């Protein structure tokens, strides 16, 4: 029995980072998913150069190995639905924990190298090449999704500005007052990417979700 694309991400005529993964969701759940992952044409791009994964039973999600070029429209066609979407420009962040930096760049152009600090050798930062999930203005850190509890001293709650999500585990570049005194010299948060406020706003507002985030050693 086939299956109905209901809506694919990112919708039709969005602007979106190099680094924007393609999710599809289905009308129905999917049981077929090597079906569904083969219905997947994309103009210029051979799909096997990628990952795809299933983070709801009727939603796909597909990652290419590199970057989309920016400036670019992506046309793609799964299943019937064909849609196209564009990428802005490339903003790429890279932390690196031992220099305890976090550098932006646009379209391979350095704009700024920010004082840093990722977190301690307890609760380090997870390294790799990952992506701007969402953002959101104000949110909370809660020390429970680590593991301590209120009632330890090392235990936190608290809120926290212009925040960007680099995982869904609970990685995030925040604005992070506490440590500006760290900043650039030693790293002591709790995993996150730890900049000054005006950093840290700075960041925000130009970012985009799918803007790429590298953390490297």
């Amino acid at each position: 029995t086939p299956v109905e694309v209901a809506q694919v991400e990112p919708a039709a005529g969005a602007v979106v980072g190099v680094a924007h993964p393609v999710t599809v969701r289905f009308a129905e759940p999917v049981t077929d998913r090597r079906s569904a992952e083969r219905s997947l044409r994309i103009a210029s791009t051979d799909t096997s150069a990628g990952r795809f994964r299933w983070p709801e039973a009727a939603v796909m999600e597909w990652t290419p190995d590199e970057f989309w070029p920016a400036h670019s429209t992506i046309s793609l066609s799964v299943g019937g639905v064909k849609t196209s979407f564009n990428t802005g420009a490339e903003v790429l962040g890279v932390a690196d924990i031992d220099a305890h930096t976090f550098t932006v760049s646009v379209d391979g152009e350095v704009l700024r190298k920010m004082p840093a600090s990722m977190g301690k050798p307890k609760f380090p930062t997870p390294r790799g090449t990952f992506t701007a999930l969402a953002k959101e203005p104000v949110v909370v850190m809660d020390s429970r999704t680590i593991g301590i509890p209120l009632s330890d001293p090392e235990g936190y709650k608290l809120t926290v500005n212009h925040a960007v999500r680099v995982t869904w585990g609970g990685v995030y570049v925040h604005s992070a007052p506490w440590s500006v005194g760290s900043q650039g010299y030693a790293n002591v948060s709790h995993g996150c990417i730890n900049l000054s406020p005006d950093n840290a706003a700075w960041y925000y507002d130009m970012v985009s979700v799918g803007d790429p985030i590298i953390v490297q050693a």
